[PDB]
């Protein structure tokens, strides 16, 4: 599924990621936008051998079981396929367990590259929350 700007917004506060460890809404918009354009059925291999998936580009070295990374762990505890679910139930609580490992939102480099320091709460201007 391809989510609109404020239909992903709205969603992504019915599961509980408005102000999660301190991040305002629209730094999560953010962030999905320069992931994944928005599409929850996006992958991307990595030159390590693991691959990213989902809206979030959640990584299969250390938070996702996807068959094929040797060496890699699963922290989350899922198939990395469950991630590309149009039901963000499973990307969602992924999120929040990658979020409180230490380094806040700067795990995600399009986050730290694109959104850290700009005016996030644009991303959520005329939605209806
Ligand atoms: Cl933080
Ligand atoms: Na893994």
């Amino acid at each position: 599924k391809v989510f609109g700007r404020c239909e992903l917004a709205a969603a992504m506060k019915r599961h509980g990621l408005d102000n999660y460890r301190g991040y305002s809404l629209g730094n999560w918009v953010c962030a999905a936008k320069f992931e994944s354009n928005f599409n929850t059925q996006a992958t991307n291999r990595n030159t390590d051998g693991s691959t990213d998936y989902g809206i979030l580009q959640i990584n299969s070295r250390w938070w996702c079981n996807d068959g094929r990374t040797p060496g890699s762990r699963n922290l989350c505890n899922i198939p990395c396929s469950a991630l590309l679910s149009s039901d963000i139930t499973a990307s969602v609580n992924c999120a929040k367990k990658i979020v409180s490992d230490g380094n806040g939102m700067n795990a995600w480099v399009a986050w730290r590259n694109r959104c850290k320091g700009t005016d996030v709460q644009a991303w959520i201007r005329g939605c209806r929350l």
